[PDB]
């Protein structure tokens, strides 16, 4: 169980971040909820799942392409909460188009929130972390994080940037109880036969399963690493 | 939990398997042990397993070197267990020397226990997995089944062969609720500053954690893949 | 030979930049020259290589921190060489910290520069050498675009980003007679005993002709993938 | 150029192998051919190599599949020779089949032959490159060696463990003068779509122009690795 721990999950307002959240809540670990949508909604999430699981739960709806605004989430979410033992960085965008079509402001607004958020919210979390002796670090990076598909330069490349950032953490906090982890997931229903050869979609559910064995105590010695759950599409 | 499930853990009478069939015990799953050893200690062992877990505990102490004898292993787990869900290929032995130092006895045993027993235990478990639709292949690797290290030449290369071994049991047996993976440890106290960042030692009972995981349904799409669990060690 | 091919080479004026260039000079190909540094000076390096080897060789001190400029160096390559054969991202930058310490302003602009200069060269560059049947896109990644060191995060980020990116060009251009392919050095002298295990540097001179081996039409099926020069680095 | 080097290509009778001893003697390479075949062919293609290049060009039909032969076979060249400059570890079989239908017959052959030969022949090889201060190892091992495809799990396994030990043959001559590195073919006609991006073959001379290159100086500290001459094959 996570009782006692804060979680702070990135774009948890849906999909698999929602699905992140929910699983560490169900682990007993207070948790800050990020993202867009809408606000009465996002109230009804908010409440259900505290609820729900017995603990508390905060909505901050910072926008995080924006590095200070990121920075504020993992500030605020240690004024209110306490503390910030676990750090979910999964806010993310998409765009697919050939190299020479790709629109300047798409790749800088994909890098900027598949990448550069999730330098601003370790970077802002990590003294807490270093100071409590504890903290995970997970960040929701790819499949192509890992490997590449035609027409997805700006998210393959803040995806790979992501794994190697990933491991850079892990290598500044070995050994002081922190862990940096990124999960690579292959398709999600938030086709199948050209990537997935288990022909069957990944859930938010497992990944927050996924989410929560790294966070567990069992994993203190998994860090700096890659846990693909791609139904086979890095195998190949 | 693992409750109506068996579990076959090679080379479990101590160390890693030892821990791991622990841990998948604590489940609920039905264990079959294996491995060399002091008989009676063993036995010590497989009934203290079976009454502290209430789980039905079996051990064949097959020699594993031997081709045959892996999959006369799987092939009486099922007879006298009734399936098999889980099989853990763990055993294995090591050797150091130069490359032209290296005696081609120690050579093809490595390969024969490391890699070619992998290959045997799979193959004989595969057909009931497959008309069970339902398995869970998690291979004992090593960091060693991704890079490698001066004068480990046949430990690495047969662990790398684990490693592709695992890949294409994924791709073999995707979609048809079977997965393969290979667990890849650090070191573990079965030194440490030279390849392993967090200083710390990896634990049996963390693997037993990884292993537990793999085999939940949470990892239903985890397949074909690594898990390192080395402090750091394929960071950098 | 490269004659009757045209190169470009970001970050030329010094270094591994200058080394590639030399290099491709020998081969026969006309040469873009770019960078920073005294303009007196960089005039002699071009009227030299140009003398030296009988080939036509520009300089164009475009700053490529910023896209338009990457585009522009691009665009004047081919309407004063006639074309653009060969794209060799290389300038870079780096900067030493720990991610909390890291300044915002420096993770952005080695961002810029390392990564996204590669996405403007090769965006201007692609509609070039799909209407040529021919194209080669070599980008000067590192072997920390394959793994990580403590305290280089963002440099570990874009040179990740750039090894993604690279995979992307390639699968958005196979079969129509270009290539993308990222070199990845280990230590160059432009210390070696905790990274290297050869304890001996690589040269810009080994790197141009690893450069000029990519160029050549025995390399026209390796794309999309990563050459290490690290005298051992990444194999342990 | 390699004038006044000795090169033995292992399986070098035709297909890849005859590509790449041809590619080396067009360098100024004396030659040592092996491999399985009509001897009277053989032995039309032996004398043409030595007429066509001006080079010396020997045959030795050792069997690699044991141990013994392939250790005999480099004994054997460093005394005709006079040493052992290059040594391209190429002979390989294949078997296609699910892993419960897997012959252990087939299995056994294809480590023997694709895994535990180059074992045996850079064993042998070693003592000789050490002394020279000079050496090259090329294996030659496959997409498959780095990703993995159904019904192929001897191969693939094997493919894996050269690619390990190719690294740990690298790590113990690191700084001798000697390096070693795995080059990694996709299909190579001696179907496409499923596999190779580029939707063109790879080619014997293309493959011949990378053992080339990697023999030369420019590849001096390029140890340790793979070069994948792939199509595009690993990039996705
Ligand atoms: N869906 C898949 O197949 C898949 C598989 C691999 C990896 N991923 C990664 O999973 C993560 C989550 O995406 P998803 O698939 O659940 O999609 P989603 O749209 O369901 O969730 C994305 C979340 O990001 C939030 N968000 C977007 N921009 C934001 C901003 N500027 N500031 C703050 N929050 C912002 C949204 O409000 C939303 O809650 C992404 O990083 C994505 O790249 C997705
Ligand atoms: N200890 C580490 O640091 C470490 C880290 C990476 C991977 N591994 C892997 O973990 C696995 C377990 O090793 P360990 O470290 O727990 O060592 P261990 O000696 O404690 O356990 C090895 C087990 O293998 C069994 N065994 C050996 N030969 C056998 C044979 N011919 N037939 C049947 N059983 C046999 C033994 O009886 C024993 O129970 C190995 O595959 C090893 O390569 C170890
Ligand atoms: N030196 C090493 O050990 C090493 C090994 C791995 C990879 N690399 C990579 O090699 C590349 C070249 O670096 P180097 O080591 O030769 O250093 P260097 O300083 O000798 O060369 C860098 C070049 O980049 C140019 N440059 C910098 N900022 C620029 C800008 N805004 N616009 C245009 N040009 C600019 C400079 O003028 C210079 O010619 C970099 O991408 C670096 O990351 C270096
Ligand atoms: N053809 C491809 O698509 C491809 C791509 C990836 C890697 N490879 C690898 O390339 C290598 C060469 O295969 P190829 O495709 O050129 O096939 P090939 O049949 O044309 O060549 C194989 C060579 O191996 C020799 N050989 C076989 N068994 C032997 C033994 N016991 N002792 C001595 N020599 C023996 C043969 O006589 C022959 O010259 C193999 O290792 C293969 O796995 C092939
Ligand atoms: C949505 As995806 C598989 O490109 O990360
Ligand atoms: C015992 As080990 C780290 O070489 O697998
Ligand atoms: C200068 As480096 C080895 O960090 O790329
Ligand atoms: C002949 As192949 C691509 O399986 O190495
Ligand atoms: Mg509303
Ligand atoms: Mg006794
Ligand atoms: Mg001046
Ligand atoms: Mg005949």
């Amino acid at each position: 169980m996570l009782k006692g721990k804060v979680a702070v999950v990135t774009g948890s307002t849906s999909g698999i971040g929602l699905g992140i959240a929910t699983a560490l809540a169900a682990q007993g670990a207070d948790i800050v909820l990020n993202g867009f949508g809408d606000a009465a909604e996002i109230e009804k999430v908010r409440a259900g799942l505290a609820a729900q699981h017995g603990v508390k739960v905060l909505y901050d709806g910072a926008d995080l392409s924006k590095g200070e605004a990121v920075r504020g989430l993992v500030d605020n979410a240690v004024r209110q909460m306490g503390r910030i033992d676990i750090l979910v960085n999964n806010a993310g965008i998409q765009h697919t188009a050939l190299i020479e079509d790709f629109p300047t402001e798409k790749w800088d607004a994909i890098l900027a929130l598949n990448l550069s958020a999730v330098f601003h919210g370790t970077a802002a979390a990590l003294p807490h972390m270093k100071k409590q002796g504890f903290g995970r670090i997970i960040n929701i990076a790819s499949a192509h994080g890992l490997v590449a598909s035609a027409n997805k330069s700006a998210y393959v490349a803040a995806k790979h940037g992501v794994v190697g950032f990933t491991k850079v953490t892990a290598l500044e906090t070995a050994g002081q109880g922190i862990t940096a982890n990124a999960i690579c997931p292959g398709w999600v229903r938030t086709l199948l036969s050209e990537k997935q050869p288990s022909l069957q979609f990944v859930t938010p559910e497992q990944l927050g399963g996924t989410a929560v064995f790294l966070a567990s105590d069992a994993a203190a010695q998994i860090t700096g690493t890659t846990v693909s759950v791609d139904g086979g599409w890095t195998a190949r």
